[PDB]
């Protein structure tokens, strides 16, 4: 699986659940807002400065870990 940072992060987190901690880590807020969950992943980074190039990486990793352990 290949994530892109044009993904919804509430979507990536319909593929797993386990990445909320990964957007926790890049800085992201969980909140009841288009701006953190109901957005885009460069969305949502663009409005706190986050990097998104670094974040989408570490999404990719995670599952593509998963493709290799499950």
């Amino acid at each position: 699986m290949k994530i892109t940072k044009d993904m919804i992060i509430a979507d990536v987190l319909q593929m797993d659940r386990g990445t909320a901690p990964i957007f926790i880590n890049n800085g992201m807020h969980c909140l009841g807002c288009p701006s953190s969950m109901g957005e885009s992943i460069e969305d949502a980074c663009a409005v706190h400065g986050i990097d998104a190039d670094k974040l989408v990486k570490e999404l990719n990793e995670y599952f593509e870990k998963k493709e290799v352990l499950e």
